[PDB]
């Protein structure tokens, strides 16, 4: 049993909310919440800029120390780092960008990190600005997470269509 409630439950290990992930984040405190990042954990916008936004730019001081450390991250690629306020670790995911011209194919290699935790809250990835269609990032989703991942998907419209759309 976990803290998670009002999920729908989509497969054996996968479930959705409409939500906003900040709120689930600051009611929840899991142990990992995900991030929808860029190479360059630049947190201006979306879930990335909300969470920072939440962290009072805590995670964005973070973040900048770790790049000027380790460099970029790798398109598919993750880091692990604090949760601040939020959950005890955020995983920072880089799914490919569409809005950049980056190959969708990554998208699958961005949700295999998750598969190194057990318990994930996250919101789809490549959606709203990186432009990606989001029905076929829950597809992927549903087809590489194999450890249980909790979506949060702001938009109550799109939520409403993943639902009835979901094979
Ligand atoms: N990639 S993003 O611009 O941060 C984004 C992610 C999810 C949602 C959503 O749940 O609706 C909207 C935007």
């Amino acid at each position: 049993v976990n803290s998670f409630s009002g999920y729908l439950k989509l497969t054996d290990n996968v479930y959705i909310k409409n939500a906003d992930i900040v709120e689930e984040a600051k009611k929840v405190k899991p142990t990992v919440v995900v991030n929808a990042a860029n190479v360059y954990l630049k947190h201006g916008g979306g879930v990335a800029g909300a969470l920072n936004k939440a962290t009072n730019n805590a995670m964005q001081v973070e973040s900048d120390d770790y790049i000027a450390t380790n460099g970029p991250l790798k398109v598919g690629g993750s880091c692990v780092l604090s949760g601040h306020n939020l959950a005890k670790h955020c995983l920072h995911v880089v799914g490919p960008n569409v809005n950049k011209g980056e190959d969708i194919q990554l998208l699958k290699s961005a949700y295999e990190n998750f598969n190194q935790h057990e318990v994930l809250l996250a919101p789809l990835l490549s959606a709203g600005i990186f432009g990606a269609d989001p029905i076929h990032s829950l597809r992927v989703c549903v087809d590489t997470v194999r450890t249980n991942v909790y979506l949060a998907v702001f938009d109550k419209n799109l939520y409403d269509k993943l639902v009835s759309s979901f094979l």
